[PDB]
């Protein structure tokens, strides 16, 4: 059971594709990867942010894409762009069962990646796991509270995916049109509902156990 | 929350590099960390693409590693750069890591150099003397030191020479010989065979040292696990 993510490299292995592996490998899905960017990061700071070429993005999507197509796919942060849209292009190409977006931007996003990621990226999504932050820099809308949480989280709803996870910090929601659920409260949160909704888990229920998943981690 | 570090190249299929090595640390319980040196796009149909990573963000990713809580075990996997070679060996004689792990990966199963020339000498100079324990096949064994192997006594006397060159031990794994097939475990003051069978043993290896457990112990916990792994 394939499931991939696309997303820069962390040295540290705390974030971006190494966590996703991490996580898909201890929930027993078969990983595969994308890798957009090189970071050369650590607990203390960031030493450097390397984003790689289009043409090698596209090879590594073809490759996976064409041999054992993955069920469900992640898409963690990308900065560039002009990598976003390639991204879009390709999973429109290919539609995969499954896409859980992460719009990761911690400060760092462009403006102009901000509007592919909402204008393109979003409105493909089965899932949304923004933060506070995310959902805000997203909807332009301040929020104060769970009201606020569910509120903006329905906003969010309207540009398309089917089901948003706002991340509060402390509680968790989770909206869809017929479905709304509270959870006691990053990376690894997205890249464990890939895998599960992979294994054919039901969202609520995909969500249920990743945060199960995490207590253990 | 024990860290592994695996240095090596990425396989977006994630049959290899540095996926197989997460995938691999992350089952045993160890903390996987990854300095990537080239991006590979290709699945069981094929390589489509192949790109060396620059020099610099190589180095920055091995600084941040090393400056922050490092890891307790490294592997080091298939780099086909020379000028990689050099600037990993440099940086690992700043850092100087007890368990280095060095897949001295040059051959392949179907009996194809993966390495041009510059490189796999520079593997064999440079890199090779500095492990703490090395897991070659046959082929690479042969490779190292210029000597023909045919039975399991040429395995020792190989891996023997092999310790003269700087690894403290040699896991060298059979399966090459016409013959029987057994891997062998050699050190200065120990040998040992094993059943013969890759990347998940040296990284299995790489977490089993990391997690506490001497060379011998290690290895014979990797085989348990490839073995629950294949079931």
């Amino acid at each position: 059971i394939p499931t991939l993510t696309i997303a820069g490299s962390d040295s540290s292995g705390g974030a971006g594709i190494q966590a996703d592996l991490k996580t898909f490998s201890a929930i027993g899905t078969y990983g595969m990867s994308v890798i957009t960017a090189i970071t050369a990061q650590n607990t203390k700071g960031v030493f450097a942010v390397e984003d790689l070429n289009k043409k090698i993005i596209k090879k590594q999507i073809e490759a996976v894409f064409e041999d054992i197509p993955p069920r469900a796919v992640k898409i963690g942060m990308v900065s560039s762009p002009e990598i976003i849209l390639e991204i879009v292009e390709n999973l429109k190409k290919y539609n995969p069962k499954y896409l859980v977006v992460d719009p990761v931007m911690i400060y760092l996003l462009k403006p102009e990646a901000k509007e592919n990621l909402i204008k393109y990226l979003i409105p493909l999504a089965y899932i949304i796991t923004p933060n506070i932050p995310e959902a805000e820099e997203i909807t332009g809308i301040k929020i104060h509270n769970v009201d606020d949480m569910k509120r903006v989280g329905e906003e969010i709803l309207q540009l398309g995916p089917k089901f948003v996870l706002m991340k509060g910090g402390a509680v968790d929601i989770l909206v869809g049109k017929n479905i709304f659920k509270v959870y006691k409260s990053g990376c690894t949160l997205s890249s464990a509902i890939t895998s599960y909704l992979a294994l054919g888990y039901e969202i609520t229920e995909a969500v249920n156990l990743s945060k199960i998943y995490i207590t253990e981690a």
